[PDB]
């Protein structure tokens, strides 16, 4: 009854001929057959926490003048540094709908990396998808649906690709809350566990939700993926070869490099034998002096245990995606800064505390990223209610009420890692951000406004001052705006009991009962939410109090301004909630597990929910929802007609077959012992750095490992060590990553008409959503959408195509993908509960 994961080796190997690498990879046999064993290892592994100036770092290659490697959150912004933008969260940018504002951001992400000298950005993030509300995380993602969130994923890897730096998709796989993730995390929160949470997820839920995403990162050539914290059926991440051997390398065909979550990774050979291909940051846990490889991988070479096919090939994926990217060897970008110090003089090795000389050049990469990330947030934010009081036009009297209105009296970055809810909610807390270069307040930007209007202006920034906010919102024609927020993050971090998940889904800082105050003492009352998911509104939505209700989510630095152009319909809403609005927390029918239910073993997230989480579950069940999933209104309306769906002739979907080729090496090594010992001659030994060389001749005294000395046969599962030529999956594509190429065949084009019926013009996101008939299935599941611009009393015409995959269940007995012989229909509209127009599948 333990769950269990099957072993899958060997460990893939590159392949020379798929299609987007081929040129990657020739780049890299010419850089990786040039090199030593020891050259390899400092590839492979992480320099330590602390080492130099990234957050994480590859040993050099300064024989071949390769520098070190930088690997640098965030997903939405550079993380630890200065002059740099943050953008608006992923949850944000998914409710845009919008591809090339998910393409642009990032882009412009890229462009902020290139300029600080980074290497690998660490996103975007499609792990977690969103299993639970309560998920610490989520916001970092982009949707609880795999369409939407492999969409965002696929455009923002395109973008950072574009602007020369490697992407990373993130966590892979089963990391859908903190509670658990890490034991000596929390053990320090009074939870004794000797190892991290353990998803047990279903192999039809894993390839039609949780997969899904990644593969549309794989598809669209992202160069990284980063293993996770968590176990997946009691195997970690970072070691299990049915995650990254079998899923990701072997059926979807990945050419890229896996890194490990910082202390993600827990064993040496088991790891790399199982798929990992880079350990960061290098050391066993923070600060260790140590590493699982390091001076452990050239031993393991040397001794038997590992392959040089393999370590060859953790090369080559390094390798090939850093040149995919258009990374070079002799041109690298310097890296410009420090993640310890904004100081612009300090020891170039933090750790150790040596080496002082310049570590920051206070580098402006920001360039005009500033009025993109306004756009953004703007078209990402979502009008949920307006009963006729939106859009603002030269009001008379503006109240704005609420702490979240203004600033942080403190700072935008008065707090390590953002890890306060004072003031504006921009982000939320933890590795998922950066520092702002400024942030606009709701505040400051609805004043200005209002001045500028001649209109009245008056706020009360907090949320608790019943007497003076009763005074104010209580006068005649006041317009009172009410803004409120909840909070949440990276579990190393806890605010008030929330330790990374959210405890609930209620407002903070009394913000509901703020609510209910103001709409009770004035009926124009305006809310705005900045959440990283849905909170429930139940109690005060109906009050015809409350005129209008915007989720703004975290809008990053442009806020004031983003809210405002909203506000006063500078911008006409088009933006869709990526997740629903329940009416209760167990509406929703899963939740984040705050005990530990396997005594003091790795607690177990069985997903027997399946694939119903979030509007598949609200929609099969029937459960109570306030706002459905894809609902969004605009300042104009619009009316759908005219579908038609066009039956596309394609081929049988065919298995594929074949072999791979034998696993090849590249360059060969010294058998001299003694060429792999500490050059101390050379260059000193630095406190806790890791490097790739053994401290003496005696191989066993080296590793330092009590239990050094054991084969691969012995400890290892079958074919860890096989490279000889290995079978293909029929699920697979014969060198073309993201699986079988038939699956990416059109199927169907599907066409309506959308026709702009009011008096403005704006934005429309048609979304396309399908039932695929069979009992176990979700009612429908999107598929496709769009965001198009229509002038008053236009028409135009919404276009989507439905390719095989899209059509298709995961039929584990098979192993592949089939369509079912259930009758599929196909459904248009404005939201995934507004199904205007419908028609069966021909
Ligand atoms: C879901 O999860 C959420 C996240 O975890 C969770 O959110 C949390 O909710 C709790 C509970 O609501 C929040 O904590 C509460 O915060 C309240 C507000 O605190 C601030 O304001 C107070 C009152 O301010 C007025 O009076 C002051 C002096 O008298 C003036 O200085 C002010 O200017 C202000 O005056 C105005 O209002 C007056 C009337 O109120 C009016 O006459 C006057 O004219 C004017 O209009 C301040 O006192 C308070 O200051 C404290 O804290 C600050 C730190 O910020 C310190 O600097 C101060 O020294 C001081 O210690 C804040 O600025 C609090 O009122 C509330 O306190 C009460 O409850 C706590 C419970 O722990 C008791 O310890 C405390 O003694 C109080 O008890 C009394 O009332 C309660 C409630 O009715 C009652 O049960 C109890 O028996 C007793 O009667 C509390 O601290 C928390 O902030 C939220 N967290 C986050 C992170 O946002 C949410 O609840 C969850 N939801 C669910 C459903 O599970
Ligand atoms: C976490 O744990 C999860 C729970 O265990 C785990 O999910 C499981 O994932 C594994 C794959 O890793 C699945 O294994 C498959 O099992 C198939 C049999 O499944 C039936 O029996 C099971 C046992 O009783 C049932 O549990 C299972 O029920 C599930 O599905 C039902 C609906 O179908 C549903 O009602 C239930 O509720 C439940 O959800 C089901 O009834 C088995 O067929 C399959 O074997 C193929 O694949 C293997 C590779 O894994 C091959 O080794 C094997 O040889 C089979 O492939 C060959 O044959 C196929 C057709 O028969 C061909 O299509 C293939 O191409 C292939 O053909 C080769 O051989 C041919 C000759 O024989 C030759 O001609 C060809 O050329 C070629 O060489 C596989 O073992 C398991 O079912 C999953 N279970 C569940 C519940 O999801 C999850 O993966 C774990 N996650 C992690 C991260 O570890
Ligand atoms: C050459 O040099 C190298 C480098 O110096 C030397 O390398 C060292 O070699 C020693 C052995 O001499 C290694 O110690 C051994 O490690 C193994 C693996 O430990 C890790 O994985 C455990 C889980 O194992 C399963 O899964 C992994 C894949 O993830 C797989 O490799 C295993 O075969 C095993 O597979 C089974 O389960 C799979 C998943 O479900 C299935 O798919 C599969 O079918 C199988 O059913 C895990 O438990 C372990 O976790 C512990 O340790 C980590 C720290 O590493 C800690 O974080 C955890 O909390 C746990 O405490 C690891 O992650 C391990 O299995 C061995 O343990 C057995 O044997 C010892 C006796 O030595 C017993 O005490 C144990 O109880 C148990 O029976 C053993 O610990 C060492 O890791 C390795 N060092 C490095 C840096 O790589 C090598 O020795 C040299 N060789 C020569 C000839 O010179
Ligand atoms: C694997 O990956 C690891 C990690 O990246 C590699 O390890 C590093 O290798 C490089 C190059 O082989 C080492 O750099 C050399 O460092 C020595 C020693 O410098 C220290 O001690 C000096 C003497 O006391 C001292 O003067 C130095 O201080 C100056 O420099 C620092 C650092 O920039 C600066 O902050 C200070 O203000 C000082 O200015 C320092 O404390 C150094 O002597 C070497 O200089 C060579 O080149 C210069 C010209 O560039 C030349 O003038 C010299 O004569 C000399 O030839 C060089 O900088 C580095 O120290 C290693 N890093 C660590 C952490 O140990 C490893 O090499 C990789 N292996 C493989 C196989 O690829
Ligand atoms: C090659 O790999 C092996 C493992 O395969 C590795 O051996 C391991 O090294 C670690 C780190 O040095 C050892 O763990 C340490 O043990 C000492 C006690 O003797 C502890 O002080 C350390 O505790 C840390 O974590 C604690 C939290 O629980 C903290 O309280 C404390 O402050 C420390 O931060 C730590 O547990 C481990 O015992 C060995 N394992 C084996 C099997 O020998 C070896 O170091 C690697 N070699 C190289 C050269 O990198
Ligand atoms: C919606 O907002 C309006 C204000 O725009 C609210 O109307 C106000 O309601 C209060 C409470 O009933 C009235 O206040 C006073 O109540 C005392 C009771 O002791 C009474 O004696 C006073 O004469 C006075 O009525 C207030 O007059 C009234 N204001 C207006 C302008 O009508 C309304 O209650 C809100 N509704 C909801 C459902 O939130
Ligand atoms: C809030 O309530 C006031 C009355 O308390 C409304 O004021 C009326 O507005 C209409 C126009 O819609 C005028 O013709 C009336 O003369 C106004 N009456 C008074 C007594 O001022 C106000 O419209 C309400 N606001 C909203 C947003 O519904
Ligand atoms: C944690 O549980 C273990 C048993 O797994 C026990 O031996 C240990 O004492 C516990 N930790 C603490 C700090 O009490
Ligand atoms: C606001 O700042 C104060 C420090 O002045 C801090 O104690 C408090 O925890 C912060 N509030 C929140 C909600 O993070
Ligand atoms: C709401 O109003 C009531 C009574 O008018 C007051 O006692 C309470 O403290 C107020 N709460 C907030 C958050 O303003
Ligand atoms: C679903 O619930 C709604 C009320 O929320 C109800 O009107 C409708 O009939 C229900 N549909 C079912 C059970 O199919
Ligand atoms: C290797 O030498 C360093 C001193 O430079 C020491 O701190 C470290 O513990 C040694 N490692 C082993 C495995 O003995």
């Amino acid at each position: 009854s333990l769950a269990y994961s099957e072993p899958h080796y060997p460990s893939p190997w590159m392949d020379p001929k798929a299609i987007g690498w081929e040129e990657a990879y020739e780049k890299a046999k010419a850089f990786v057959s040039q090199l030593t064993l020891l050259e390899k290892v400092n590839l492979t592994t992480g320099i330590g926490w602390g080492a130099e100036q990234c957050v994480g770092q590859t040993g050099a290659i300064p024989r071949l003048g390769l520098k070190s490697m930088c690997m640098q959150d965030a997903p939405l912004a550079i993380r630890g540094t200065d002059y740099n933008s943050v953008f608006p969260a992923g949850v944000t940018t998914a409710a845009t709908f919008d591809r090339g504002l998910m393409y642009k951001r990032g882009y412009a992400l890229g462009q902020e990396a290139k300029g600080k000298g980074v290497t690998v950005l660490l996103g975007p993030v499609a792990g977690p998808l969103g299993r639970a509300p309560e998920g610490g995380r989520n916001w970092e993602g982009f949707s609880t649906d795999p369409v939407l969130t492999g969409i965002a994923m696929a455009e923002t890897i395109k973008g950072t690709q574009d602007a020369g730096v490697v992407a990373c998709a993130k966590h892979f796989i089963g990391n859908e809350q903190e509670h658990f993730r890490q034991v000596g995390e929390s053990q320090d929160y009074g939870y004794n566990i000797s190892e991290t949470l353990s998803s047990n997820i279903d192999d039809k839920t894993m390839h039609e939700m949780y997969l899904w995403p990644f593969v549309d990162a794989i598809r669209a050539g992202v160069g990284s993926f980063m293993c996770a914290y968590t176990q997946a059926n009691n195997s970690y991440s970072c070691q299990n070869s049915k995650l990254l051997n079998n899923l990701l390398k072997q059926e979807n065909g990945f050419q890229g490099f896996v890194m490990s979550d910082w202390q993600a990774h827990h064993s040496g050979v088991a790891s790399a034998a199982a798929g990992l291909d880079m350990s960061m940051p290098g050391d066993t846990m923070f600060n260790s002096g140590r590493s699982y490889w390091g001076t452990n991988l050239t031993l393991a070479v040397l001794n038997g245990t590992v392959p040089q096919w393999r370590i060859d090939d953790m090369a080559m994926r390094i390798m090939a995606a850093f040149f995919k990217v258009g990374q070079t060897v002799e041109d690298q970008e310097p890296i410009n800064f420090s993640f310890w110090t904004l100081d612009t003089y300090g020891p170039l090795h933090w750790a150790a505390r040596k080496d002082y000389q310049q570590i920051n050049w206070h580098v402006n990469v920001q360039g005009d990223h500033g009025s993109l990330i306004r756009e953004i947030a703007a078209r990402g934010t979502v009008l949920l209610k307006n009963t006729g009081s939106l859009p603002l036009k030269k009001p008379k009297f503006l109240a704005v009420i609420g702490e979240d209105a203004g600033p942080n009296p403190l700072g935008p970055n008065g707090c390590a890692d953002n890890r306060c809810n004072n003031g504006t909610l921009g982000i939320g807390w933890g590795s998922g951000t950066g520092n702002f270069p400024y942030l606009v307040t709701p505040d400051q930007a609805l004043q200005a406004r209002a001045v500028q209007d001649g209109s009245r202006y008056e706020s009360v920034l907090r949320n608790h001052a019943p007497t003076e906010i009763k005074a104010l919102v209580s006068q005649q024609d006041a317009t009172a705006i009410v803004f409120v927020n909840a909070n949440s993050g990276e579990g190393f971090i806890e605010i008030d009991g929330n330790k990374g998940d959210r405890l609930n889904l209620t407002l903070w800082n009394e913000g509901d009962a703020l609510v209910k105050n103001v709409s009770s003492w004035c009926n124009n009352t305006i809310v705005v939410l900045h959440t990283p998911g849905p909170v429930l509104l139940t109690e005060w939505y109906d009050n015809p109090n409350i005129t209008a209700i915007l989720w703004a989510g975290m809008p990053g630095q442009e806020s004031g301004n983003s809210i405002t152009d909203v506000l006063y319909g500078r911008v006409n809403p088009s933006g869709r909630t990526p997740f629903t609005w329940g009416a209760t927390r167990e509406s929703y029918g899963t939740d984040v597990l705050y005990e530990p239910n396997n005594g003091n073993e790795a607690p177990q997230l069985d997903y027997t929910e399946g694939v119903f989480i979030d509007y598949r579950h609200f929609d099969k069940a029937n459960a109570s929802v306030l706002y459905e999933f894809g609902f969004g209104l605009s300042y104009t309306t619009f009316e759908y007609s005219n579908l038609k769906i066009e039956k596309h002739q394609v081929g049988e979907y065919t298995p594929t077959t074949g072999q791979t080729e034998a696993a090849p090496t590249f360059g060969n090594f010294s058998e001299s012992v003694e060429d792999y010992v500490f050059p101390a001659a050379e260059f000193p030994y630095v406190y806790q750095f890791i490097y790739p060389y053994l401290n003496s001749t005696d191989m066993s005294a080296s590793s330092g490992d009590a239990q050094y000395g054991q084969t691969a046969e012995e400890f290892l599962p079958p074919k860890a060590n096989d490279g000889s030529a290995q079978p293909l999956l029929r699920s697979s594509g014969l060198h073309h990553p993201g699986g079988n190429p038939a699956l990416y065949d059109i199927m169907y084009t599907v066409t309506a008409d959308i026709t702009n019926t009011g008096k403005v013009a704006g934005d429309e996101v048609p979304q396309l959503y399908v039932s695929l008939g069979g009992p176990e299935d979700p009612k429908v599941v999107l598929r496709g959408f769009d965001r198009l611009r229509v002038e008053p009393g236009e028409k135009v015409q919404f276009k989507a195509v439905l390719t095989r995959r899209d059509v298709s269940s995961w039929d584990t007995v098979k192993q592949d993908w089939v369509i079912t012989e259930y009758a599929k229909k196909v459904y248009v509209g404005p939201s995934s509960r507004k199904l205007d127009l419908e028609e069966v599948l021909p």
